[PDB]
């Protein structure tokens, strides 16, 4: 019954979708599945990030409005949700009117809080570095002109802008991070949030005045909104703020936003300082994934090896948080040996013997021998493996702990031989291939978050129904014998 409301962070629609954005929402959309499996009630939201000045020029460089390129583009970031089996429940635009009151809202509360002030951006600039610099790390050469240090000339600059008091918050969110240590991680990440927050926090600016594709300050329309107000509320614009009373709105806080590696501090830092100021809860963690390297096109990538292999290695093998690589030969051999082989074959062995010497019925097992019981054993304890792994975003703990048991299974049915055991017993051989099935039962439900397609699948020849798949199902709902099963056909033909 508990609710449970988890996040990706909104991708920038000014080129194509890429790996990364796949990557975030193949980890996040397994999760959100996961807990709905564990019996969560779950908000599971994605969306995009339309304004700001790059985009006005790309829309001024193809000859049409704003609004207009965002749909364009967006369309491709909507597209890709689809082909990577996405379960979100909502899509928000930043360029919905939605969204428009939902900032303006926020804005008002951080202004009614006493932390929103109209000032100047002053100082020393660098084109050349594209960095802003103090007076004190400059100096005037013999040229006459400024440099920073660099090397490089500076200049001075001066725009109008809003600021947060982010100074204001240094101290409450030191006690945030020390009150809740789970709060920003993996580990890396805490450390990096801590040092930069105990340095010192200058005031943040916040609006710009060099273009209108954005949503209008209330109260001074000439200046928008910069990107850190308009994104990051999107979390909250989702669940219909600011009316308190939306029914999506008992889902905040949320319970993890999965982000990227690089925007970090937005949503640790300014993030919390936001919800602080406009009298709100705070999410319970803030979990960052790192980035994927080929050591190219996510849609090609599902075309050629398919979706479920595809899911599969991003989350096997890298662990979450970390960088990791990908490249062709170890796709193909990683999803080869776990997927096609390990559990693919596993089932096509064991489920075809039961179609031609247990006449297609799930045979009635005797006795569990020692053997029968360790491996049964094992796949009861994966969940519990599973369940305290994706607690701390750890999807590779989850799907090692799983196919363990994969591998264990395959040692299992090879050493019991149950195709010796036709002719000399064969009720020994039903209950051997009882095990078999009641295992790949286990796993099938287990792999559901991280696999959907193929382990519908696998479930389907295993004559699972459609309303006995929770993983409350794996300890209370065993394989009945005498149950039809429907002719196997392969779930993971290997890679061509
Ligand atoms: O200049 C802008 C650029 C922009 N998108 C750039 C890419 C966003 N970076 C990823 C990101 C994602 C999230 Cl969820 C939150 C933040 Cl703060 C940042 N978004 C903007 C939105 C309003 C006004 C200006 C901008």
């Amino acid at each position: 019954r508990e609710k449970y409301y988890i996040t990706t962070a909104i991708a920038y629609p000014n080129g194509k979708p890429h790996i990364g954005h796949a990557y975030e929402l193949i980890a996040t959309d397994a999760m959100a599945r996961f807990q709905r499996l564990n019996g969560m009630d779950v908000y599971f939201l994605t969306g995009t990030d339309e304004h700001g000045i790059k985009m006005l020029q790309s829309a001024r460089k193809e000859g049409i409005t704003p609004r207009d390129l965002a749909d364009r583009n967006t369309s491709a970031f909507r597209r890709m949700a689809e082909v990577l089996n996405s379960s979100n429940d909502d899509y928000i635009r930043t360029s919905e009117e939605r969204h428009y009151k939902a900032s303006q809202a926020i804005w008002q509360a951080m202004v009614a809080n006493g932390d929103i002030y109209k000032g100047g951006y002053a100082g020393w600039y660098s084109v050349r570095d594209e960095a802003y610099y103090g007076e004190e790390e400059t100096e005037v050469r013999a040229d006459g002109v400024r440099y920073g240090p660099q090397g490089t000339p500076v200049e001075w600059v001066e725009e109008e802008s809003y600021f947060f008091r982010l100074s204001a918050y240094q101290d409450k969110l030191l006690d945030l991070y020390e009150n809740n240590p789970g709060f920003i991680m993996p580990a890396e990440r805490r450390n990096e949030i801590v040092s930069f927050v105990k340095s010192g926090l200058k005031d943040l600016s916040i609006s710009r005045t060099t273009f209108d594709w954005g949503i209008p300050v209330p109260g001074d329309e000439k200046h928008v909104m910069y990107v850190w107000v308009d994104a990051l509320t999107n979390y909250i614009t989702a669940l219909g703020y600011p009316d308190t009373t939306d029914e999506r709105w008992a889902y905040w806080p949320a319970n993890a936003h999965i982000i990227g590696k690089d925007i970090s501090r937005f949503h640790a830092v300014y993030w919390p300082a936001f919800l602080m100021s406009a009298q709100l809860p705070l999410p319970k963690r803030v979990f960052a994934h790192g980035f994927l390297f080929n050591r190219i096109d996510p849609f090609e990538l599902v075309e050629r090896y398919g979706l479920d292999q595809l899911r599969y290695f991003l989350m096997r093998e890298v662990p979450f948080g970390q960088d990791g690589s990908y490249s062709h030969e170890a796709i193909v051999n990683r999803t080869n040996a776990d997927l096609a082989n390990d559990l693919g074959n596993l089932a096509q062995r064991s489920l075809s013997m039961i179609a031609k010497n247990c006449e297609g019925k799930v045979p009635q097992p005797g006795a569990f021998s020692e053997a029968d019981k360790a491996i049964l054993d094992q796949a009861d304890a994966a969940l519990e493996t599973a369940r305290k792994a994706m607690d701390d975003q750890a999807l590779h703990l989850a799907l090692g702990a799983i196919f363990a048991v994969v591998a264990e299974a395959n040692r299992y049915f090879a050493g019991q031989e149950p195709w010796a055991l036709r002719k000399t017993d064969p009720a020994r051989m039903g209950t051997v291939l009882y095990v078999t099935a009641e295992v790949l039962r286990r796993v099938g439900i287990m792999v559901q978050p991280f696999i959907p397609q193929s382990a519908e699948k696998l479930l389907d020849i295993l004559a699972v129904p459609a309303d006995k798949r929770q993983f409350a199902d794996v300890l209370a709902s065993p394989l009945a014998g005498g149950t039809d099963l429907p002719a196997p056909q392969p779930v993971f033909p290997r890679y061509v």
